[PDB]
């Protein structure tokens, strides 16, 4: 008694893309006058990266970008997300502009446009100039202005061709992995410093959004957040959830998600979380107060939200925990990647519905999604990455379902176009749809490349 | 094929299933104590009732017969026999195990008894537990009483289940009873367990008692991440990861089968101030003096470990664990049947010839009872099928494997995880004590029939 409803289509113009970051692919770490970044410094020290790997060569993309753009054209990408290395432009962070750095991004952007691929630029993907770290890095309030001057130089240079700009990639990682856990550059280990960095990143973001809007620059500006939907083990077990468990697991999830979403989309930090941190002597009251006032004063709503989604977390209340919240993580049965991350496409759907229901209307791009498997090249030069294909297929379909349920999703960027340097894990994690043989720098298209090629064709 | 008479079984432990924790004069155990304190067990679960097997054992044996088990591995609760650890023997406790063993025999199921599966009398912990040298004698007297009582019907005896856990989880990590946190004490416990084991083996052999005695070890085969990635392995990584694996495996296998502890491990622990030099010396001397080879080795196998060298590690060895892609259970354990084959081959290659029993293997999945009263545990079936096939392959390659006990006959109290982990081929509804056969029960029923 119900006439067939057609499948929900991806909308016309949907940006099917792939994503990379400068330090992870470019190599050429000291070439053409490029300054030292915090990642150059970090990987050149012992005991920071698995196997002593570094990004000195990486995928050699600074040299091989033309081949890579040819592969993007073959794939049929609508868009390519990449980051600009600040140290190629301003080797010391500020001062004299390095013309050879501008010439590289000129050539890359021109090549993308020549090939009909929309460039999407991340301004900051973790590679702060070491000379700025020498004066405190993101903890130094003057950083906001140095970042702003860099960002506006490149926006003004490339705005004719680059219409979508991402201020920051994954500020959770920049702040907490870089300045609390110290497992990312610059390797600092101080929670209060990390919260200072959170705030610098938010003010930096707003300053760029404000300049773009006030000067009526015809580009869109957003920010990319890694979001982790949180589920209760107690509910998986079918038990009754206590008030204290709900509250503590909620607060723990606010550190991951709302700490960044709320300032960006609502103009305040999540007050219950700041209160908790003050009450636990993890954040000074005076700082909690000033950071809340400064976000209120400087808030401006952005043009889009970028989401990086890989997995979920399952948590429960545990007074014995050593974490900054009394929680532990549990291990639902299922399929896991080489990162030890659960394959959970339902989490992408749930997260997108939650954004739609909990925040003001805004265009959403999935700026990263992908999986690491231990790829083997066959004798006949193939990579039969069937599990990566299954992962992508299921997440693409979760995105379609989100669109069917009214989420304003406007693009989807697979992490990554090519295997690359995975930060403190070195080259040991391969996320590409293209395999890179690091001995030869040969690009080998994986089965997932051909899968995605056909998926784009069928969904555009 | 599986050899004629291969012991297809299932396994339980007393604290995990029995309940009746304070009935019929039973003494308090360290697990009664541990679960009665706050913040030791998920959700504040305890073993006070568990699966109520003390009361419902007749139903359970009927299910074992329906299943077609050749053997049933269970543990005896020391506190039901000697409530105070030594002294007065409790006749009601003996009566229970009499009834259980008689019922197993009546049904044609071979009883296989674990003498100690973690439930030390609290009165013995009160005088230092496994750290008190006199524990060897208290254990010995308990063990010989029950061996002599049941040797007409029970022909396979396991001195200890998982000494790694008894010592390190109970006395170093303190996440198992009795909740102590002292590495040097844990090493004293290791040694007490080894001497206890040898004293029972010696008495059985010296008195010519016609039963077989062994011990059950949880073994974790280790794999290098470096080799998974195809990189060259450094000598230092090989050395450090090897040491880390000796704590899991050789620390227990070497005394039991070769009459020494792994010297390289003891030397490392002494260097790191985790073992006193004089203790390392006396340990080796005493194991040499008391060593006697057992009748069989029990292995508990669930998963492997993938490790790599990392000087930044907080562990007692400079290693970290990696997470290979694949299927994982509710314990966070990789499904890795190749590990069972590799482990068995390694035992054959590395140790003197000895009969092996897999005394535990199984998996935890978040089972749902459907509205039609079934449990469609397809992943548990796939887990078991693959591990059975690994065991078959081991036999085909010359390993003297003589039986295989699925952990567990029924869902039960999983120690510090409480009832949140279900390992059974039979589901237990803890509200009603209903036993519900899972799909894995019928899979196994059919597998036994086809492989016997
Ligand atoms: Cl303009």
């Amino acid at each position: 008694s119900h006439m067939l409803e057609d499948p929900m289509s991806f909308p016309k113009g949907f940006l099917w893309g792939a994503a990379t970051a400068s330090y992870q692919i470019e190599g050429a770490w000291n070439e053409d006058g490029k300054g030292e970044s915090i990642w150059d410094r970090f990987t050149h020290q012992k005991r920071n990266i698995l196997y002593g790997h570094n990004g000195d060569v990486a995928c050699d993309h600074y040299h091989r970008f033309e081949e890579d753009v040819s592969l993007m054209k073959e794939l049929g990408l609508k868009a390519y997300r990449f980051s600009i290395a600040w140290t190629r432009i301003f080797p010391d962070g500020f001062g004299t502009v390095n013309q050879k750095g501008l010439e590289f991004y000129d050539r890359l952007i021109n090549k993308l446009v020549e090939n009909g691929i929309e460039p999407v630029v991340t301004l900051y993907h973790w590679d702060l100039p070491q000379k700025l770290q020498d004066i405190g890095g993101w903890a130094n309030p003057e950083i906001v202005n140095y970042y702003f001057d860099y960002a506006m130089l490149v926006i003004n240079r490339y705005k004719d061709k680059v219409k979508k700009w991402i201020t920051f990639n994954e500020p959770y990682c920049i702040a907490f992995l870089g300045y609390f856990h110290g497992i990312h550059a610059p390797g600092i280990k101080d929670f209060k410093v990390a919260m200072d960095v959170v705030h610098s990143l938010m003010l930096s973001h707003f300053k760029v959004v404000k300049a773009v809007k006030e000067n009526n620059i015809d580009v869109e500006v957003g920010i990319t957040l890694n979001l982790t939907p949180v589920y209760l083990q107690t509910e998986r077990l079918g038990y009754k959830v206590s008030e204290i468990e709900r509250e503590m697991v909620s607060l723990s999830s606010q550190l991951d998600n709302q700490l960044f979403l709320d300032p960006v989309l609502k103009g305040s930090y999540p007050q219950k979380l700041l209160d908790y941190l003050v009450q636990k002597d993890l954040l000074d009251s005076q700082k909690a107060l000033s950071m809340q006032q400064e976000v209120k004063e400087n808030f401006i709503f952005p043009d889009f939200l970028g989401i990086n989604y890989y997995t979920r977390a399952v948590r429960l209340y545990d007074e014995n925990s050593s974490w900054i919240f009394p929680i532990r993580w549990e291990h639902p049965a299922g399929e896991y990647t080489e990162m030890g991350w659960e394959v959970f496409p339902q989490g992408l759907f749930d997260l997108l519905i939650w954004i739609k229901e909990s925040y003001p209307q805004i265009p959403i791009y999935i700026t990263e999604n992908g999986a690491a498997y231990n790829d083997i090249v066959t004798e006949d030069g193939k990579v039969h990455d069937s599990k990566r294909i299954e992962y992508l297929k299921q997440h693409f379909e979760a995105a379609r379902k989100a669109i069917e349920n009214g989420v304003d999703l406007r693009g989807y960027f697979v992490w990554s176009l090519m295997d690359n340097f995975e930060w403190a894990m070195g080259y040991t994690k391969r996320f590409g749809i293209i395999y890179v043989d690091y001995e030869t720098q040969k690009r080998i298209k994986k089965d997932s490349f051909y899968f995605y090629q056909q998926y784009i064709k069928e969904n555009s």
